[PDB]
């Protein structure tokens, strides 16, 4: 994942 979930969140 590597915090992927979190760059997505605050990406949108």
């Amino acid at each position: 994942e590597k915090r992927w979930r979190r760059l997505i969140f605050n990406y949108f």
